[PDB]
């Protein structure tokens, strides 16, 4: 009925409880489960989903046979009821595309897919499940966006897309949309270098993203909106705990504005929440490959270039494959503050367990507690043994 | 709640954007799809859906062999959300038949249904979700209608049928629903010498329809009805940018009053967007089957017998199947003027591919952007060697 | 909102109309759809379904070995969308048992299950989804009722149940239902000898059932209800034009009010419409098997000892399997008059069809049009050696 | 719209009527089935359905190896509509864990998972589908709770949780829950020595909870709790019809408020309903293992230590297995009074079945009549060598 603002602050992180879990994976060995990847979560007013990347085939089917490719013409944005498998018979298709982000705005849902060949790819904006807007390429190099929810304040929706190289300066923009319309779009400021897969939430009018600077940083890229003047700026976070991957060990002091270097030309989308003392960064616990997955309590790690982990929780055990994670919270739960969330993607299948010809995933998802609850780990939990 | 009323003009169409795939026949390699033909896309106020002919079966099932024949009795018009597959266990039920139109008034939802033997068909004319009219055969020989969505204004719901030869004289009836019931019919009239399987859109309070004349012609009759008088005109694409298949070259001079010859006894349900310089004509990109399929804007093609494209784009490869296709908007979208929308029936399976025993089809669908969008094409994308 | 009245008289029947059919045994072949026999047909005010005794197990499920069998405590009533077939996932669980009754009197939906071993059975009465009453066997053998819907007039829903012999005289009772309480119920009066699987059907606010009569009966009973008293009375349909089966061939005079000889103890569900010159009977085409069906026009067939058919339709060749049918109509359709519809139960398997270790069955239906509608032929569709 | 409050007493219980049961297993032989244990029912004020602990898998899938297993990070709170089976694609997950209870309270759903490992295991309490309050392990072994559904009185839910030894002392409280937050919770008091599982129903303001004793009683304990004073007491059942299983055989004096001995260390979760002359017992047939299930009367059950059935009910023969067995009514049916009902776990696999490597059930579900019904027996219904 109204749009809503970002009114509350975040609440107090002590721990992270179980959300949603859909073992998608495990039950997709007997049963049509859709092939998938870039998951995320997002909330409507009375309901909270799961969504990912289709890849146009079940996990059983022959057609998952080369599902390590990112972009086909296959792809779709899906969603489905929390914590249910991504099913060919429950999956509602938002748009057709193998970039997404999408968001509610109080009154009804934006979402974005981008689609094309590399050269001449271009956005189409949902919003109330009818395009509104279209955007083409302004690079020619991969066209591509969050891979999370967006975060919308008073019906103003800010989308970050980057447009141009993977390995080198590339074109970042930031769109303001409302009702799927462009009110305004700025490039990229302030001293973030190369911005990918922005993971987004709101508090208190302000918008902040944590996001993945492929080309040189190992530490991570924020994005900081502003959706009332529609204004941002960029930086990294300060902390020495160094939340890309793969990345050279921790150092004992970050870098605020620059790459902090050691490994280029690669990444993986991940996100923090940083809000003083109540500052958790999530990493995976290898600094190889996407395995593991922890929480780390770092107290000002956004503005302190030596700050410390004081707490932690595991989420994956480093004997687990993770991928993806980012962030979303429920605005409309009832309550003083909003409850921190986040989900993160089990990879499973190539290029790491490359006895199978597919790549998919299941997804884990938490929230805050302001408890210090006891802690568990969360694998994918399937047996890739039983797959050939 | 009221009836709608064409009230809107056509966007400008600067190209087309992706607007749903279902990536039916992929997913079908291994779950429950129905086999279909004949597909196409109408919205209600609330909904977009996909259409099409079932054949009663699912194209991993044994009954699936023989799918290839048009008309049995274990064919009905199915409905399904928008870019899922039709599968046994989403798919909703319109009506039994193997000949169809379906569109909603505004307040509800009119469906038609042929069915019958050869000499002795009948179509049964329901209205929301109830059979209310009844159409007996008039010519003894396969009664038949558009195979895509009709259109209404004000209440009245003008609908094609013909009935009698597919290769010679037939007699083709314009009937007017409201309600489901018969307000009037009349005979065609106008200079179109055969009518099938026309595509319609509305705009302006008049109802264009591009239909195929299957005996002679290989430019396509238009038919343009007032559904408030509810009198019809017909002609043909003036246009040597002929787009039937199969057909001859294209000419340098087309022919607004007469079939242009070449070609005799077959041709494909297609569509065109007839509005000015605003012009855009489908049609398969091989003169000789149903392969590809591009979009190409030519100023006046109706009334210019020397128009020529000014601009264009690809849908589908010439390397890949296409088939059918037809035009739907969506009538109830914000804004100042109806986007037009189109699909193209991906046929996979016999009679071209004949190591499989059945018939089937995917479905893709773009709508009009006022940008000039990058393109991609969009093929089925199923390995026809895993269903061996 | 309001109790439902009889308030119309039938439409004139000069046809019948295709409605819907599920194709369930061919589409269940290679998906998950439940084993089913005794269908049947009932509307809400919003929505028409199929209804049948589920035999809690799919068709290509091991455990559809054995299903033969009419009475387990694996049998539900489930319902499921018009012309779907019953699948695993898209059935409704009415009740538990495996004889059944069910209508809507315009609030509510009353959906009554019989369960029990032989001697020693019971029916629960459901209401608004919940169980309301309870009726102990009082007979001790096989207490059964309708398979096919119940009528409703202002609240009043009378059911037609026996308990007894099925080769012998039997305790027949009819129930006056309103909101799942029992107003009423009385013994079976007039003249029908044996009662079984009635048939109802609604106008003018009286109820007329077609019913069976298993122990000496070749032409069919008729109770006849009066729901505002009620009161009801029985008799024979009068005509020569026999409707049970198996059955003698037909004589040109029938019995009013004795059961017609020639075959004992046997007999299928049917059912018919009789309005005066406006009457319509169905049965079976063969006098010796549940093969072929076909509607025959029998003017004023309950009184007239010697009336022979003036019109017909064939609804199932005599080449194909028929079975159970029955009576429902949309009471809530808009218009001056209630438009007659039935189905037929189409049984493949055993025990006719015995290289399969299963039985089930497929729908078709057909409602009354007041044009001369061309006829087809409806049968089941799928070929028993696909099985194999 | 009100919260619901417990204003009815209990209807007289003559006998038990047939209410839902879905044929998992044996559906499930071929078709998407969830594995699951520990179910239950419990009624929205619009709908009742099943629930049970998922194991994250189909019991056709290779992961049902296994799930002998109670606990695990693959488990979920899941429900569906009732009598038909928990599918992939039919089932909502209502929270992850391995441990679970849930009610309406009139407004809308608690529900409540603990997840994690034994020594650091939290309960989630989810309130209108949205997490709320989380309540860490006090005693580090194995926090638990009811496995059926809770009840509320006026906003108040009280729910019983156990954290401890299985075989010993441990720590039980009982939290009094209203939006899903804590008004209060108090250590258990009375005589009850060890409390799990508590099966719970509500009439004229109180709620009474039978439970396991897995210590050292054959007797069960009960926990009778006032909802507006938030107190509550406890004692065991003291008639000599033992209830626990695995049991000594019957003695002739039962104890009122001790563990009865004979069996130490292992029990298995029940329920009864004790309401003076109108009370009523549910148990295993055997003494030894989870086999038949039969409804007792016994007068004064609760207060009478010579009590003995005055009458009986067989649900399952001692040749089919059973499992857990639980509470629920439906607080929003209509009438005077409300009709008892329980559910009886019919569980397959291992232990006992261990030619299969899995361990799952189905679920048969029963109310009162006022009257005195035929009984028949409900079995789980597969074959398991057809899963061999
Ligand atoms: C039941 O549940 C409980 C709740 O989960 C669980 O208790 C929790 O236990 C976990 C696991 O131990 C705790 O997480 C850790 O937290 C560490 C920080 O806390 C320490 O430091 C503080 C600041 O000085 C102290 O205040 C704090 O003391 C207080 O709390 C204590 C409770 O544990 C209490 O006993 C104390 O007396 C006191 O009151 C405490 O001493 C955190 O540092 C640690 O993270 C590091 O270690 C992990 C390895 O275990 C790494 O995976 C992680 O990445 C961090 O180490 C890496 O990074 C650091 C920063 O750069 C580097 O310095 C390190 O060298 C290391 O770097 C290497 O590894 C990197 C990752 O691979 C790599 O990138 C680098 O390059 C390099 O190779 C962890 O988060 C949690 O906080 C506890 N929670 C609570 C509320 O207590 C309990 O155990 C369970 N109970 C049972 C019975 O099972
Ligand atoms: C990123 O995305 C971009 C957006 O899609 C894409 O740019 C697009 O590129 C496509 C593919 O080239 C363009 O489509 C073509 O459009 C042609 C018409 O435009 C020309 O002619 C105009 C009129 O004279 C000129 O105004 C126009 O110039 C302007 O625009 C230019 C941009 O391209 C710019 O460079 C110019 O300087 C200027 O400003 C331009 O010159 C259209 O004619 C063409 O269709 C024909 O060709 C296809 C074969 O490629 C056929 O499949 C098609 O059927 C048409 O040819 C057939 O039919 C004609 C009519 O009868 C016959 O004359 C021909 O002989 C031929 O007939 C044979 O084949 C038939 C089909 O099989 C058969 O039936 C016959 O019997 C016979 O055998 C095509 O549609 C598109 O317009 C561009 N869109 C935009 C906005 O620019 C860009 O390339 C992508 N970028 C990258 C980096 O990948
Ligand atoms: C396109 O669609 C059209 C619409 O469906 C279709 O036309 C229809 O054609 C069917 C099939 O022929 C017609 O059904 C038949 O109707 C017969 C009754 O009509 C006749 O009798 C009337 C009364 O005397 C005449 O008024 C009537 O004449 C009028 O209409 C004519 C149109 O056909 C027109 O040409 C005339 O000039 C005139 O205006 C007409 O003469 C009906 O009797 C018949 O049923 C019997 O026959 C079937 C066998 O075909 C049996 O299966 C059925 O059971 C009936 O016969 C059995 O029972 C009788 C009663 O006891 C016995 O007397 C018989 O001996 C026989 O009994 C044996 O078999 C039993 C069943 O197995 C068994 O139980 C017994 O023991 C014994 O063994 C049939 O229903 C239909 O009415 C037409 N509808 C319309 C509107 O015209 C048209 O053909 C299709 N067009 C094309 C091009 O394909
Ligand atoms: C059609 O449907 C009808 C409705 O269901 C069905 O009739 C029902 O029949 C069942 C099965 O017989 C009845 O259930 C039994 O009820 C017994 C109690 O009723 C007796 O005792 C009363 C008190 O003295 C008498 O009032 C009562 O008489 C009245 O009613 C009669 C109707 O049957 C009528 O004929 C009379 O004239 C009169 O008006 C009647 O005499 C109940 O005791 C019995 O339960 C015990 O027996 C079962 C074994 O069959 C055990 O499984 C069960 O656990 C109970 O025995 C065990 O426990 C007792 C208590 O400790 C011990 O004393 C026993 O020794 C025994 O203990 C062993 O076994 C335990 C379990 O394994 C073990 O734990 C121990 O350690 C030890 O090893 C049973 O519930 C039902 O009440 C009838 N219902 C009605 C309304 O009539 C009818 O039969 C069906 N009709 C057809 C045609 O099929
Ligand atoms: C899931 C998993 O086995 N992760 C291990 C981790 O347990 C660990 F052994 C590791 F060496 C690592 O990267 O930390 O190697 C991972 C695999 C490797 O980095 C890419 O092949
Ligand atoms: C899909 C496909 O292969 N289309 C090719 C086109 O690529 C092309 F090669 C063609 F020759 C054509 O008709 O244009 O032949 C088609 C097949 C043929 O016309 C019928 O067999
Ligand atoms: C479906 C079918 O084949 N019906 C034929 C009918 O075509 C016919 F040949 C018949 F002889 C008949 O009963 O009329 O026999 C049926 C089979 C038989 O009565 C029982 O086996
Ligand atoms: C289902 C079943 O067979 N139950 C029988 C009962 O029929 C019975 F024979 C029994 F001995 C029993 O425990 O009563 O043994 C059960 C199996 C045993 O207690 C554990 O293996
Ligand atoms: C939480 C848990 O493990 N519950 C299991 C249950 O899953 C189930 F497996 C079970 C059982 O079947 O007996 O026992 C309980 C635990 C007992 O009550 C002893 O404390
Ligand atoms: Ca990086
Ligand atoms: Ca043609
Ligand atoms: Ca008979
Ligand atoms: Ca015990």
């Amino acid at each position: 009925r109204d749009f809503n603002n970002l009114t509350k602050g975040l609440c107090t992180i002590n721990s992270w409880h179980i959300y949603g879990k859909d073992n998608a994976v495990r039950i997709g060995e007997d049963s049509d489960v859709l092939v998938t990847r870039e998951p995320y979560v997002s909330c409507d007013p009375d309901e909270c989903r799961f969504y990912a990347l289709s890849q146009g085939t079940t996990i059983r089917g022959k057609h998952s046979n080369g599902t390590i490719h990112d972009r086909s013409q296959y792809r779709a944005l899906i969603s489905w009821p929390l914590s249910s498998p991504p099913t060919v018979y429950n999956s509602r298709v938002e748009c057709i595309g193998w970039s997404s982000t999408s968001c509610h705005d109080g009154k009804t849902r934006m979402s974005i897919c981008i689609s094309g060949p590399n050269n001449n790819a271009s956005a189409v904006i949902w919003y109330n499940r009818r395009p509104v807007t279209e955007i083409n390429t302004w690079a020619r190099n991969i066209l591509r966006t969050q891979e999370s929810e967006c975060v919308c304040h008073n019906g103003v929706c800010p989308v970050v897309f980057t447009d141009g190289s993977a390995t080198g300066p590339a074109e970042t923009r930031i769109y303001y949309f409302k009702e799927g319309k462009i009110l305004k779009w700025e490039p990229l400021a302030g001293t973030a270098k190369h911005i990918e897969e922005c993971s987004c939430y709101g508090e208190r009018a302000e918008i902040t993203c944590t996001c993945r600077d492929n080309w040189q940083g190992s530490n991570r890229p924020v994005i900081r909106i502003d959706p009332v003047a529609m204004t941002h700026t960029s930086q990294y976070i300060c902390s020495p705990v160094l939340t890309d991957n793969p990345r050279p060990n921790d150092p004992t002091v970050g870098k605020c504005n620059d790459p902090y270097p050691g490994n280029n030309n690669n990444g993986v989308k991940g996100f923090s929440y940083l809000d003083g003392v109540n500052t958790w960064l999530g990493r995976t616990i290898s600094i190889a490959s996407r395995s593991g997955y922890e929480m780390l309590k770092v107290p000002n790690a956004l503005t302190d270039d030596k700050s410390k982990p004081t707490q932690g929780q595991t989420i994956v055990l480093n004997t687990d494959w993770s991928g993806y994670s980012g962030s979303f919270m429920d605005y409309w739960a009832e309550g003083e503050c909003y409850r921190a969330c986040f989900y993160v993607e089990l990879i499973r299948g190539r290029p790491k367990e490359d006895k199978v010809w597919w790549t998919s995933n299941s997804i884990v998802s938490m929230c805050s507690s302001t408890e210090f609850l006891g802690q568990w780990d969360w694998p994918d939990g399937a047996k890739i043994e039983y797959f050939l």
